[PDB]
């Protein structure tokens, strides 16, 4: 208790605990019931310690239900920027809104799923199937949010990698894979002093996550987590199991509104009858209060004056200037995939056809589908709990129209997905931009026959067939794709008239502004893929399973698999084009700390794991004729002394903006953990001590420009 930065918080918490009755304690750990409070979850106020009715509110990309809030870009769009400054700023901006509404706990960001299964329906909420990128995104988002004064909640712990049967299936993950891959972003989150972690709906090793003692042995033991664990909604199964496993808060308290509470008086009964220790409830409360005090919510926090259930009305307008970071991520997370002799940026075309319903806002209304449970009109968010009501949505045509008008280009509109009207409009313009999508969401909503998870890696809404129609009647086609995740693009790429493919992602309210910022060339695209785009779906080596998942692929997920199995992707992890080119030189690598690392336990694990032990640099030069930013990447290969591992693992990235002909330095600081592996034999992290690490610096997981090594001492 009080390890790391939490000692003053725990002191305040322990003092408060001493004033509480057992009924006070029970009310702090037991949600009031589904929809009974104004938030997605609440616990009762405890006036004797000045504790409010704690407010838990969705979701990761904006405040759910409440009006006059910002609908920020998705997690995966945010990761696609590879820009820690933007990542931090989105978290700050979200947390500013949450605090201003009196939200105590904002339910994000998302470390689980990482997205090991490309079809899985919630992967867009997260931060990629690369644990290093994911972890940097987690820590910068949390630090932002909590700097604004809200408690963040890293979710969903753990192994909820598909929506299909998520509340009955088991994920059974071997020790090494668990630590190196799926745990890794949660460990970064804990090191960044995340206030809370939510346990998942699925079984892990055959026991429900919220009933599994790993909450105590891994989160609170190995990782020395000082905050509190909250259930996913109605993910608690038993009174005694959950308490004893290490759950701290049961949300929403009952089984989605059934008025039956496994904790409440039932938990007091379990204590009275000897099956749960008083010390366990005391520990739960101490943790919840510690997190409250840790982010400073005990003095001068705003009150909730709105409800989730009355249309989201009653609160102040909290949008502030947050559209700025929303636009910057909508822009800078776009990934340019192809661009044949400078098709883009556009430059005063005489005429332009605009094709696809994705070009315009949903004609029925941008918030007309409950929880964004449709793929109709412009797609800027997936569906489920990780949503918000758009205050407005800039569709591509909204942004393009004035820009085209100023250049006197004529627009030929075909804003449905009709293939005949599409070919018709394509024939009538010099250049055609066609807009296609792919969507998915949380597994309580079915859209186009898909209950959360996607049933293929094909474009939705007959998108491939739309593009084929446009290509059949035009010599100059630009494809814009708004998708929640990887798609197989081989049919589109086989079309000789497709001159540029813009992977624009799913980017919130400012989507169409960010897109135009790139299409008309005000800014060079600088995004890089945060997942692999394969040539066929079977190449990922993962898929949605019908029963339990034993994770046989182990460590080898996304590019790690393509690399280990020698499968050429179509577009690799970390790939992205620019309107310029970059050249890399001058690699340096230096061990700055060859010592033994501290074994004193702190949140995140042994403190020495996070010491900076080495630094790598390189020089990057803009070799082209326009300005652009490049995302330099560092991949590490472990020595032969280590067990068999992916050939390359991302361990650094740095984004540099350069004017034409200019040069700068990129820097990658390596933690001891970044140079380690999990040794199941000794049940700990090992840092190799003979041989040499291989260092690969370049523009992608496969566009490696520099190579070096770090002697392992
Ligand atoms: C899950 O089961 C695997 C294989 O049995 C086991 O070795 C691993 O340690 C388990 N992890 C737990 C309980 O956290
Ligand atoms: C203890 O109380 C809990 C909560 O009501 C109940 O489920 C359990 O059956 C009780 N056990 C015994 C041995 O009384
Ligand atoms: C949003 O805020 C504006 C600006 O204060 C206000 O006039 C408008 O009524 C608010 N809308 C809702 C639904 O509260
Ligand atoms: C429309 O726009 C494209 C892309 O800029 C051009 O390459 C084409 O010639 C047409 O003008």
């Amino acid at each position: 208790p009080g390890d790391g930065d939490w000692a003053a918080a725990y002191k305040k918490a322990t003092a408060a605990l001493a004033k509480l009755s057992n009924t006070d304690k029970a009310s702090i750990v037991t949600g009031v019931g589904w929809e009974k409070g104004p938030c997605v979850g609440n616990t009762a106020a405890v006036a004797s310690i000045g504790l409010p009715e704690l407010c838990y509110q969705d979701g990761p990309l904006g405040i759910r239900f409440v009006q006059n809030v910002t609908a920020f870009p998705t997690g995966i769009q945010t990761a696609s920027t590879w820009d820690i400054s933007l990542i931090y700023s989105r978290g700050l901006a979200l947390g500013q809104e949450a605090k201003a509404l009196g939200i105590n706990v904002q339910l994000g960001p998302v470390a689980g799923p990482i997205g090991k299964i490309p079809e899985a329906g919630r992967n867009w909420e997260g931060f990629s199937p690369d644990p290093y990128l994911n972890g940097l995104a987690m820590s910068n988002t949390i630090t932002g949010m909590q700097d604004a004064g809200v408690q963040a909640c890293a979710k969903h712990f753990i192994g909820n990698e598909q929506e299909t049967n998520r509340d009955t299936m088991s994920s059974n993950i071997d020790d090494r894979t668990f630590h190196e891959l799926y745990l890794w972003p949660f460990a970064d989150a804990i090191k960044a002093n995340v206030a809370s972690i939510m346990c998942s709906y699925n079984k892990f090793n055959e026991t429900y996550a919220c009933e599994n003692n790993f909450l105590t042995t891994i989160l609170k033991g190995e990782l020395d987590f000082q905050g509190f664990v909250v259930s996913d909604w109605a993910a608690q199964h038993t009174t005694i199991g959950s308490a004893n496993a290490g759950l701290d808060v049961a949300m929403p308290g009952d089984n989605f509104g059934d008025n039956y509470y496994l904790w409440g008086s039932n938990l007091l009964a379990a204590i009275s009858n000897g099956t749960v220790a008083q010390s366990r409830l005391d520990d739960m409360v101490t943790r919840i209060l510690a997190s409250w005090y840790f982010v400073g919510q005990d003095q001068g926090y705003p009150a909730v004056t709105w409800s989730s259930w009355n249309g989201g009305l009653g609160g102040p307008n909290v949008q502030a200037d947050h559209k700025q970071v929303a636009r910057a991520i909508a822009r800078d997370g776009i990934v340019l995939l192809t661009n044949k002799n400078k098709a883009l940026p556009l430059k005063k075309p005489a005429s332009l056809a605009i094709i696809g319903q994705d070009a315009i806002d949903n004609p029925a209304g941008i918030n007309s589908c409950s929880d964004r449970g449709c793929d109709t009109g412009h797609l800027a968010m997936g569906w489920g709990s990780g949503t918000a009501d758009f205050p407005y949505l800039v569709a591509p045509l909204d942004a393009i129209t004035p820009l085209a008008q100023a250049q006197g280009t004529k627009l030929v509109l075909s804003t449905t997905d009709s293939t005949s009207a599409a070919a018709s409009a394509a024939a009538a313009a010099e250049t055609a931009i066609v807009f296609i999508t792919a969507d998915s969401g949380e597994g309580y909503i079915t859209v186009d026959g898909q209950l959360g998870d996607r049933n293929s890696l094909a474009p939705w809404n007959n998108g491939t067939a739309l593009v084929q129609a446009v290509a059949s009647a035009s010599k100059n086609v630009i494809v814009v794709i708004n998708s929640v995740g990887p798609l197989i693009l081989e049919d589109i790429l086989a079309l000789s008239s497709v001159k540029a493919i813009v992977w624009a992602g799913v980017s919130g309210q400012e989507s169409g502004n960010g897109l135009a910022d790139i299409l008309y060339g005000s800014v060079s695209p600088s995004g890089k893929l945060p997942y692999t785009i394969a040539k066929q779906a079977s190449d990922y080596g993962t898929a949605i399973v019908p029963g339990d998942d034993n994770f046989p692929e182990g460590l080898f997920v996304d590019y790690r698999h393509f690399d280990q199995a020698n499968i050429q992707p179509r577009f690799e992890f970390g790939y992205g084009l620019s309107y310029t080119t970059f050249q890399y030189s001058q690699l340096t690598a230096k061990y700055s700390d060859t010592s033994a690392g501290s074994s004193t336990l702190a949140p995140g694990g042994p403190k020495g794991l996070y010491d900076i032990v080495a630094t790598v640099t390189a020089k990057v030069t803009n070799s082209g004729t326009v300005s652009g930013a490049e995302v330099a990447q560092l991949y590490i290969g472990l020595p032969g002394s280590a067990p068999a591992s992916p050939p390359k693992q991302l361990r650094g990235f740095d984004k540099i903006s350069l004017k034409p002909g200019k040069s700068g330095t990129v820097t990658f600081n390596l933690r001891r953990k970044d140079l380690s592996y999990w040794d199941t034999a000794s049940a700990q992290w090992v840092t190799p001590t003979s041989g040499e690490f291989s260092l690969y610096v370049g523009a992608s997981s496969r566009d490696i420009r520099l190579q070096g090594s770090l002697k392992c001492s």
